[PDB]
């Protein structure tokens, strides 16, 4: 069951969940969400194929981190942003 | 058979091919060498259980490495955070 989620600290961050996760940042006006809005993808990753469950962090540090829990039961915490000082 | 690939246009870009792929850029000084420090750029596992690895001769798009699956389903992903590669 795919679902759309947003960052807890940034409002311009939009995410669509699928077999290949897509992270996008909203910019004024690439995906055109509205007539005057364009969303540019930040990164593309598919580290959790046929995933079933996911969640998100409760802290700004680190950011751009979402759960990758596959059907096998393994819990993978992967961060999609340009991680340098986690 | 894990292997490390270097960027065709960047001699300081380090890569690794394993269960979860990772990329690093060489910076002068992980501790790759005495005067070298290794810093990761992006780590993604979009192609688990890799089958075939290939690279593109073209300068653009950057981070052009080819990933194929055991069933023959190739995945063409770019490591660099490029919204408009």
């Amino acid at each position: 069951k795919p679902d759309i989620l947003w960052a807890p600290h940034h409002v311009d961050r939009f995410v669509v969940c699928d077999s290949e996760l897509s992270l996008y940042h909203v910019e004024s006006t690439s995906l055109r969400l509205s007539e005057d809005s364009a969303a540019t993808l930040l990164s593309i990753n598919s580290d959790t194929p046929y995933m079933k469950c996911v969640a998100w962090y409760l802290n700004y540090d680190p950011e751009c981190l979402l759960a990758v829990g596959q059907a096998n039961g393994r819990v993978v915490l992967t961060s999609l942003g340009q991680d340098h000082n986690s």
